[PDB]
């Protein structure tokens, strides 16, 4: 019955309580009487899901807590978690949305939800976008280390203003997304936001696209919030705490 | 208090059977009726320790499980201490890097940072590598009290003892071991210890691919592992 909830509701608040916690701080977190917490604590210590330190008496997560968690982290897959919200974001905007991840050649489109209109522009799965010429490529540059972008970026500048470049990447973070007006192809406007994993690493970039007529790619227009709501959702479902 | 633990029991099956499982396969594993399992599954879903996949009777671990994984790692001063430096080192090294703590069953890998690269070589976060068959374990053998690992060493049975002794003196003198092929024909290995506040080995940092005790990669690994000690150890 009810006892399964309270058990892991306690485990969830133990994790939330840093590395070590006392009983009163624990019961105050999950909002239950101290006595019931102490009772279920005992079970969680038996099951290995919690431990009590020998010299300080503080409660912390057990090795069972660690092993389940590492199974979870081994199971993260932005391609799984994103597939439904991508299609939902497409259906509310009726604009083509796509997911890209970072591959040996940069932004690589791996999944696409097209807009159904008489005629529509699209990326296609398997397309590699430019690092500095697309909105997908700029979010990547904004959020990945300098070291894993620089080489392909240097291959790109054989085909200026570094200062302006550095101020723009600081902008894309301050703002959390990026809009482009035809930069990759004039007359097509894109919008891009990043998706993070549990550990905060850039998992993917999610991106809305469409010609200037129907789609206004403004960094603060109702598409932008839908975009962010979608990407913050995909993130939080992968464990990301939002900071 | 009794059925508090069947809740977590189903959690542990969900982990063993991850990424996903049919409810029926999950029930056979725990040896309980499928209806009883199905109901406990909803308790954890409300808690967020489990979700239900696109097949509306197929389950997988929930977002809270990641939270508990990461807190557990924070709680042993490995997470926020090694999170960055492990990914810096992958960046410069051009090869997959990973971190392993000493767990109940041996060296258990707690974070894997893989290179961006046509073909890499990975190990699963949360998997266990052998004490004597892996550079990650051999290092643990070199720097851990003989007491703590004598069980698995005896369990795996370099047999002759004096051969053991030579290799583990050498690994301490050098400060790392690099394997070639003891996991599998074609490993690169190269592992180095990480020391906690009191000087014990709290983790091992292992880069992998298809392997030198002496060249360029060894210094940046030793540089990153010798550094990482002070914000965890001192």
């Amino acid at each position: 019955v009810r006892s399964a909830e309270v058990g892991t509701d306690i485990l969830k608040a133990l994790a939330e309580l840093s590395p070590a916690t006392s009983l009163s701080r624990l019961a105050e977190h999950v909002g239950m009487p101290a006595s019931k917490v102490h009772r279920y604590l005992q079970a969680l210590i038996a099951s290995g899901f919690a431990v009590q330190d020998a010299s300080t008496n503080h409660y912390s997560l057990g090795r069972e807590a660690l092993r389940v968690g590492l199974a979870a982290l081994d199971s993260m897959d932005v391609l799984k978690s994103a597939a439904a919200p991508l299609a939902e974001l497409r259906d509310v905007l009726n604009e083509t949305c796509f997911l890209a991840v970072w591959g040996n050649r940069g932004a690589t489109v791996v999944q696409v939800e097209q807009a159904v209109r008489a005629v529509t522009v699209v990326t296609q799965v398997g397309s590699v976008l430019p690092l500095l010429g697309s909105s997908t490529g700029l979010v990547f540059a904004a959020f990945l280390p300098e070291r894993e972008v620089a080489e392909l970026r240097e291959e790109e500048l054989a085909g200026a203003d570094p200062a302006a470049y550095a101020v723009l990447l600081e902008g894309i973070r301050a703002r959390g997304l990026h809009a482009i007006h035809g930069l990759l192809m004039p007359g097509v406007e894109a919008l891009s936001a990043p998706v993070f994993d549990a550990r905060g690493r850039v998992a993917a970039v999610l991106t809305v696209v469409g010609p200037a007529s129907i789609f206004q790619a403004e960094e603060q227009g109702p598409a932008a919030e839908r975009l962010l709501a979608t990407t913050r959702a995909i993130s939080w479902r992968m464990g990301y705490d939002g900071t």
